[PDB]
């Protein structure tokens, strides 16, 4: 019993964190095999950030301008290349702690663990989600650039995010491990703001099914809804549209609890209308949207209370 | 910017998790040097005469895909210590520490000696933890990291009827009035950790959330009278002293913030949130707030 925001064990990622220095800038890098991956803005000054020509800045650098530190050991850079917004530094030593890994690009609503680092040293681990507006609500200070997001289903680490910047509202923007940004964001200090955010509907539904599995049903009602009528109501509360894919994905939780997806949608419509009235759901007074259907099946028991 | 429930990096603890099987029971063990520590209920009462029947070869210890040979066994309170033939080469610098209610720690939840998740939690004033555990999680451990030294503070033993959890320090002494056996036992009425809510209000101010600040101040005595009525723990002068750094950083005296807490308790939040929460959060200590709003590394 119990339901917590749970992150993956971070050990396989800790053994990959290194410090990357270029002139006055110091940030974090991900050391996998003989390559160190880091944000390309490590080559910029604060002035360069308004309109950086990364290609012009990189061509002026040589291998020995990049200082890479792994623990108390200096690594030797023997090559360098840019791939989108990531810099790939070829080093002379392969990381003996390299785990089994993949680079995966995620979709909004997907969750992942973040290992927040400063000076190539891990300081904390937390769980978060890719928001529908492509930002993440993280906890990052200056020096955290290069910190990574990952999932560890089985013993394979799937790297999905690398931290690049903080937007004016305090939210964060970054790239997949191939250097492609999530969202319309650029690694430029330009006037850019996160779009209006929405609630991840399929995740709130999954979390309501987790509450039913843990023995709570106070929020259920005798009604059902069509998918269209649910979306017409949900859009009015800034909830993401629920698609037929979302309904199919919730199938296993629906069969386990005995409650149809469209009946759970009717409870959601009612919670949005009435609020919680002094009650909580899994120790929360708000509707939680940072647990996917997959996270709920992984964390919760296979036997409903 | 941002404020998350953050756990310590779990790697130094992952390298210590093993699976212990004895009879039909399988649970987790902590392998440090040549000793495996696990809940004594794995032998399952009078544990000493139940233990005397067992031989070293009855305890099956598995570290990854490698079998560890048990060469000795002894009990210390509610923990079983299995002497093994091999010292753990991944043993970190460590201490066994007993924590107080209100203190926080990270839990590495494991099943079959394999870590599956890490989360942050607090020792409740009623000595239970609101964790997330299924059958097979027994032996999972709680810890803090103070530089490069892991301080082990908790070992999971059982789930109570309300879904909350009970366990021991690494010397086998339970937190709370619990016993390791199937009997009628329940968690006492819980209270809110006042010094932790105050720390979290200071974190909200640091992150630019000031709607709850007011011009008023209060006395420690008047605040405690009010707090006792909302099932909040008494605030002591030690708590006030501990909040000193956050008081100087934000410019809000601890009794000035206590008056904000008083108004929140009597009026509610009125449709507003603080750090994305509609409830007053009590699982961040003053040190957690200073650490997360400063970037301390391990
Ligand atoms: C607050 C962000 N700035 C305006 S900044 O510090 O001047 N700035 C501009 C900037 C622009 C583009 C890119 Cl790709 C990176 C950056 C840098 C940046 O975003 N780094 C930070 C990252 N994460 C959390 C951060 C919290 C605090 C400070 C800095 C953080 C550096
Ligand atoms: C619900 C607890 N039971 C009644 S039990 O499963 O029959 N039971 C009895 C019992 C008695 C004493 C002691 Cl020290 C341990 C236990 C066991 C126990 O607490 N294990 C569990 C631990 N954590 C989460 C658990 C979730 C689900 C089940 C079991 C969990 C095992
Ligand atoms: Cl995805």
């Amino acid at each position: 019993s119990g339901f917590r925001k749970m992150a993956f064990p971070s050990g396989k990622v800790e053994g990959c964190m290194v410090q990357v220095t270029c002139g006055t800038t110091t940030l974090n890098g991900l050391w996998l095999d003989d390559v160190v991956y880091c944000p390309r803005h490590v080559i910029c000054t604060s002035e360069d950030m308004l309109n950086p020509n990364y290609e012009d800045l990189l061509i002026r650098k040589s291998n020995h301008n990049f200082l890479v530190q792994a623990g108390n050991v200096q690594l030797r850079v023997i090559g360098h290349s840019m791939q989108n917004c990531v810099l790939k530094l070829k080093v002379d030593t392969a990381n003996p702690k390299t785990p089994k890994y993949k680079f995966v690009r995620i979709q909004p609503g997907q969750t992942f663990s973040v290992l927040a680092c400063y000076n190539g040293s891990p300081s904390g681990v937390y769980q978060c989600a890719m928001r529908p507006n492509f930002t993440i609500k993280g906890s990052f200070l200056n020096g955290s650039c290069g910190s990574v997001g990952f999932n560890i289903d089985y013993d394979c680490v799937s790297f999905c995010y690398m931290h690049h910047m903080e937007l004016p509202t305090g939210v964060h923007a970054g790239t997949d491990l191939e250097g492609n940004f999530y969202g319309p964001f650029v690694d430029r200090q330009t006037a850019q703001a996160a779009g209006t955010d929405t609630t991840i509907t399929v995740n709130v539904l999954a979390w309501l099914y987790a509450a039913v599995i843990n023995g709570d049903r106070w929020f259920l009602n005798r009604f059902t809804t069509t998918l269209n009528d649910f979306n017409l109501v949900a859009m009015k509360y800034n909830y993401e549209p629920l698609t037929q894919d979302h309904v199919d994905i919730l199938g296993p939780l629906s069969a386990q609890t005995g409650i149809a997806v469209l009946d759970m949608c009717a409870s959601l419509k009612e919670l949005l209308q009435n609020g919680m009235n002094g009650r909580t759901i899994l120790g929360s007074a708000l509707l939680e949207d940072e647990f996917t259907p997959f996270d709920v099946v992984r964390q919760c028991s296979g036997v409903t209370f």
